[PDB]
């Protein structure tokens, strides 16, 4: 776990290695889709938020890095999230009082993706990366990754990583009258730069990262996503600053980001996020065997979302804001033999320029009977402030095509939240189980108006209102391995809310449906490893105020990789393919519950790592 500078982790967390997401999709939803507990809200080929738990947008929280993003998929699942999954060294799902440490309000679970921008090691052999390349069939893709890694003289290391997809209008099963969904289509490409040092006594790195995204939008010239992001970041962390710590830790950054939501080669609606994120972590030493970690965080984003038509005529959606954090966190760990007790902090205080203190804190304890046995309970009471879309709200979105509506007098989103797990992995026999439970005494949330005023799939009208509310629901999957040259295992989640007490007691809008998963994996033999998958997802039928029913489908997926230690490094082929049932698969997490996603689909890709 490289994003808790402090290592604090629980039964709940999670590692996906670098090497099967080259196998998995592009995009963070649609890739991490299969890991229990976490659904895919797809927005078509472009982009599709993580719902973690029945969460999305600023409920969670993604981090490029130890650091912020600097994107606006937090303000609808259209928008693409700006982290790279191809060029990523490894994804890390967490939990617990870590989650303090960067963001306010992340009840689901922090997802940090860690990138290699900034090498932070001598490589060897005095080179290193990697090159990939894969082919959809169906889609089509056409994925070109690419990293690599110079030892610029003695202690001087630079980077250099490359990116390209193009995938047009993906096929569809039993859709009306057609082969392919219209305006599906998404192409992209990303490059990164970065120089560093290494240690002793550590590092200190600087690096560049632009990217830019060409995406369609399914439901409404031709509705597309032009985007731009660019990004001026410098990392920087040693193992001795002065006499009392263990660590020094340092993240500056600046992302630019932009995205132009037209219609043919016209702008209908201008997007704009000048963010600047600095940060100070460091980690004391330890004071008899207890250790903890401290820092500070600054971070001003300057967003801003215009329309065609001009500012002295109609009010913006999003008028231009100047937000500005500035937050202080701290974690401590206490180990005591066979248990750990952890607590976490964090207390910000907004300037909405165009002044409330959020504070928040949690307390988690786990007890290790014989590792690997892992039991941990968790809670935490986490106070989000409400963002600028929240409560200036006032115009319409083209792609969602819905009037966003907000309120001037709105209190900030309070949760008292509570968790626990079981985890174990002992050769023969492997399980992980949790459940959660989320109280929230002020929840906002987009309530469907109605009227209103007047006069007004067509045109939605949508009104961020409080309200309370109560989450609760079980995860888990267990991998039950006969001989260790394969392995079987079985795995399962539900998830379930309400809206109580209104200023009654109906459903939570958009709540994923319950998916029991069959796995398979064989390895045979040494280089050689299939598997098989198939995610049986019922319907749902407990639906909110204005929504409909959503199935309710057979997921099958096959895979079967092929290790090859060749020289200039190992190859690694695969081949994967997707839906053989070909069934109709509608998804009520994403906006896009009445559009199928894709059916039958094949993969064939190599990835050569140096
Ligand atoms: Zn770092
Ligand atoms: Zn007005
Ligand atoms: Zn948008």
């Amino acid at each position: 776990a490289t994003s808790g500078l402090l290592h604090t982790s629980t039964a709940s967390d999670k590692i996906i290695s670098g090497d099967t997401l080259r196998q998995k999709a592009v995009n963070l939803g649609d890739a991490l889709d299969g890991v229990p507990g976490i659904h895919a809200s797809q927005y078509g080929g472009g982009a599709s938020a993580p719902v973690i738990r029945g969460q999305t947008g600023r409920r969670i929280k993604v981090l490029n890095h130890h650091g912020e993003t600097g994107d606006m998929a937090d303000f609808s699942p259209d928008h693409a999230i700006m982290v790279d999954t191809a060029l990523s060294q490894q994804v890390e799902i967490l939990r617990g009082p870590v989650t303090l440490l960067y963001s306010s309000g992340n009840v689901a679970g922090l997802v940090d993706v860690a990138d290699g921008k900034i090498p932070e090691k001598m490589p060897e052999n005095g080179v290193s990366g990697e090159l990939g390349l894969r082919l959809s069939s169906g889609n089509l893709e056409k994925l070109t990754s690419g990293g690599i890694n110079i030892g610029l003289g003695k202690n001087f290391v630079l980077h250099t990583e490359g990116l390209y997809r193009k995938s047009g209008d993906y096929a569809v099963p039993r859709y009306r009258n057609l082969k392919r969904l219209p305006d599906s289509h998404a192409d992209s490409q990303t490059g990164s730069i970065g120089l560093s040092w290494v240690g002793e006594k550590g590092f200190i790195g600087v690096a560049y990262s632009d990217r830019r995204d060409q995406y369609g939008l399914p439901a409404h010239g031709r509705p597309w996503i032009d985007l731009r992001n660019k990004r001026y970041e410098l990392r920087a962390e040693w193992k001795q600053p002065f006499p009392g710590f263990e660590a020094l830790r340092v993240h500056l950054n600046r992302n630019d980001y932009r995205h132009d939501e037209k219609a043919g080669d016209a702008v209908e609606n201008f997007f704009n996020n000048q963010t600047q994120n600095a940060r100070i972590e460091l980690r004391h030493q330890p004071i008899g065997r207890l250790k903890g970690s401290w820092g500070v965080q600054y971070l001003q984003q300057k967003s801003s979302a215009l329309s065609a038509i001009s500012e002295a005529v109609k009010q913006p959606m999003l008028l231009d804001n100047k937000v500005q954090h500035y937050s202080f966190f701290g974690v401590e760990q206490a180990n005591w033999d066979n248990f750990t007790l952890e607590g976490g902090v964090r207390v910000e205080k907004q300037k909405a320029s165009i002044r409330q203190t959020a504070r928040s804190f949690a307390l988690s304890g786990n007890w290790y009977f014989t590792p690997q046995h892992k039991l941990s309970l968790t809670a935490s009471h986490q106070e989000r402030l409400p963002s600028t879309q929240e409560l200036y709200a006032h115009g319409k979105h083209v792609a969602t095509n819905t009037f966003e509506v907000g309120n001037k007098h709105l209190n900030k989103e309070r949760s008292n939240n509570i968790e626990l797990a079981l985890g174990y992995e002992g050769d023969r026999w492997q399980y992980n189980l949790a459940l959660y439970r989320n109280r929230f005494g002020n929840y906002i949330y987009a309530q469907t108006l109605n009227d209103g005023r007047g006069p007004k799939s067509e045109m939605k009208l949508v009104r961020y209102n409080q309200s309370g509310a109560d989450f609760y629901g079980a995860e888990g999957e267990i991998y039950f391995k006969p001989t260790p040259r394969y392995r079987i295992g079985v795995s399962g989640d539900y998830v379930r809310g309400r809206l109580k007490n209104l200023p009654d007691d109906q459903n939570a809008p958009r709540v994923p449906a319950a998916r029991l998963g069959f796995h398979l994996k064989a390895s045979l033999t040494d280089r050689i490893d299939a598997n098989l998958d198939y995610y049986r997802v019922f319907a749902q039928n407990k639906l909110a105020r204005y929504e409909t029913r959503t199935p309710g489908h057979h997921m099958l997926n096959l895979g079967a990789n092929y290790r090859r230690n060749t020289r200039y490094g190992e190859w690694n082929w695969y081949v994967k393919a997707d839906n053989l049932l070909n069934q109709s698969v509608y998804a009520h997490s994403s906006f896009l519950s009445d559009t199928p996603q894709m059916g039958r689909s094949f993969t064939g890709g190599v990835n050569v790592k140096f």
